[PDB]
């Protein structure tokens, strides 16, 4: 970790100073995902180069959102990118030090679960941190307690009331196809998974793969964080070397545009009940 | 690895010169068991601190147990303080210089295996290293001759009649609960496991999940050690969503007072045979 | 990646000045297989060390192969001996700056499948790569469009047509053996799996396991290259604790001279039909 307790307190003390808005939820948006911040009321934007400490990209988006006072990731960073995990996850504690007391996390995914198709949404009950086995860990290293435990638990890192209430609000919606719900296993990119990996990977009980999300929820609860989080499934991951194609991220961020107003949608009544 | 071989002579002479005793065995103590060095006679105990090029905390005791000469680490390295294999596994390679040959390694654990409880002891057969895996080995980098292999074995890393000595002992010991024997699998920490990694790793074939020892075990297999050792399992991982609880390090402590004097009286037996 | 563009330019326009040759397919030598350099006529070699930007090891042979301009690297590079992968796949993106269209990797490998036998030929169907699932790949970083784009599938890595005729072609040498075809799985090593290792492996659908091959692979699939590949199965992992004996590094060069003719002769052959 490269970031001292006074950089986290800096950002924060900056950013207080330069918005009126004071967020209770914060929200990371994956690929494709971006549109949501266009629907925040009274909105501020901050590039994340005008921003002291901030990684390098990219939007910080404050404003009201479905009567929730939220701040938004508009784009994150990704361990493929060369960025330690100290760095991808700065934002999450700065986060809890404005204020905020709830996250939600989103990200594109490619779907293992043969049930899933592409455009649904999963709603994301666990997770498989594959890095995290071998030690690449956002909490490596000192452990700082004004923010948590030396060892948290990561068990419950789902919330398991936001997951009833995400699904009573889906009811309400009145969606023909079902709200999935799975686990999440995060690997380190950027390249797609081979036929065999991808077999791998289903045998170990995931029903999407990522690239991100795993060490943002990591940090959220190790500081105190709530946490609710999906994945929109983009593609139908190659299961047999009968392939009638193969994965690209230019259907990644097609798929992304179809399902934009669904997941808009979804996002702001979740804010209702929180 | 930031050590020279020099580095390593340098403070084995340096210990050689500031103790008369003469270590054949060498213990390094789990969390929880550190209690162990409390029945060396003869004692001589060195804080990390002042011992030249050891790594940062910590106490390391020569002396007496139950006829042999051993030398104790209370207190151990790990991976997900920051510190890189070759810092964790240092003191290994100054106890081979010291002239030790056997090697008993200890820890905590949580039981994956459903037959398992809680206060178990688990002798270790086998190992699962999932950082190897991706490359974070002890051993990474060019190989010092003077120690040992450039391709070193690990198949018959735990001696087979240590643990048939070990079987023995606890024999002799009358215990109404028997004496467990499984594999270990190592992962990077600090967290605990959620519930899907939990399920992935007892499908890999792992009795119990911990955060250290691997490293060790394949740096003393190196250099040409004997080794032994087992875990104590401080808590049943939780299986399934019904969790009535979540893994936490107070319990991990607590279980490791409870089963301190059986642990420590293990142990102090298994000397005579070695 | 600690180099620029500029760098694989440089040594790409030194190489071009002191040869005449200009090969249209590049072969890496694994362990015990660097004798088929040996059959190059018209050859140039250079050692590792005179060639600027060069990893330090080493030979790099041209020459004329049944027909075919090749460019051999007769010994690679490997994880385990501290080198990043973007060092020990350096050489493969000069090839492509040279004009190479197709890349050859070759490796002795650990037999996972129990059909397998000491001395089988195994073609690379598909592999596993567990670095790349916590971040270790050659690509992390920010992404060289000079090269290639920034999420490359790689289910399609090993070419179909070259299976084809290389089985064609295994075909017209008339070997009593048939020629083996599977997974391969790459770890970090440099020690030996451990038997719960080699079970755990072989559930996940891998047939053979090696330290090498798949990071070059994925550069090359990045920068454009066809791609075709083999492993000599050097020894059949021990799968029991009835263990008649352990993987030496002795009887993996010791069945790397057995096969050498034989595995010289189908390269040699391969070559017409590319
Ligand atoms: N591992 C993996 N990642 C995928 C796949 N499909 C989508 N992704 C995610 O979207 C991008 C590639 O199009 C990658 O970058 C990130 C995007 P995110 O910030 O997680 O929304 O994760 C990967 C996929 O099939 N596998
Ligand atoms: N991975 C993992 N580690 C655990 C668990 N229960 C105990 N541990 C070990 O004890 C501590 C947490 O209480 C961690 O730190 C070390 C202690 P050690 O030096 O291995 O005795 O390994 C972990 C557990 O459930 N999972
Ligand atoms: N992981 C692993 N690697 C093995 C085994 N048998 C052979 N190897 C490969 O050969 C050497 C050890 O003798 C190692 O170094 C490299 C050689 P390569 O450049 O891949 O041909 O991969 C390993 C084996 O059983 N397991
Ligand atoms: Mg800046
Ligand atoms: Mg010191
Ligand atoms: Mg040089
Ligand atoms: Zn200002
Ligand atoms: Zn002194
Ligand atoms: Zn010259």
């Amino acid at each position: 970790n490269g970031y001292t307790y006074e950089d986290y307190q800096d950002t924060a003390k900056w950013l207080l100073s330069h918005t009126e808005q004071r967020p209770q939820v914060a929200v990371i948006c994956g690929s494709g995902l971006g549109g949501l911040v266009n629907k925040l009321t009274q909105a501020q934007t901050f590039d994340y180069s005008e921003i002291p400490n901030f990684p390098e990209s990219g939007r910080l988006v404050f404003g009201i959102l479905n009567g929730r006072a939220c701040v938004m990731m508009q784009g994150r960073f990704h361990m493929y990118e060369g960025y330690p995990f100290w760095k991808v996850t700065f934002p999450v504690r700065v986060f809890r030090l404005l204020g905020v007391e709830t996250l939600v996390v989103t990200n594109a995914a490619g779907g293992l679960n043969p049930n899933f198709e592409v455009g649904d949404i999963m709603l994301i009950r666990d997770h498989i941190n594959l890095p995290g086995f071998s030690g690449e860990n956002p909490l490596r290293g000192p452990n700082e307690e004004r923010f948590g435990v030396r060892f948290p638990a990561m068990s419950d890192a789902y919330d398991r009331d936001m997951r009833q209430k995400a699904h009573s609000t889906w009811k309400q919606m009145g969606e023909q196809r079902e709200l999935q719900e799975g686990t999440y296993v995060m690997l380190g990119g950027p390249n797609f998974e081979t036929v065999a990996e991808c077999r791998l990977l289903r045998n170990l009980g995931a029903d999407a793969v990522g690239m991100s999300t795993v060490p943002e929820v990591i940090v959220a609860r190790h500081c105190g964080l709530r946490v609710f989080g999906f994945s929109l499934i983009t593609n139908k991951v190659i299961m047999d070397y009968e392939s009638q194609g193969k994965a690209n991220h230019e259907e990644v961020l097609e798929a992304g545009k179809q399902a934009a107003q669904k997941l808009e949608q979804f996002v702001s009544l979740l804010m209702a009940s929180i």
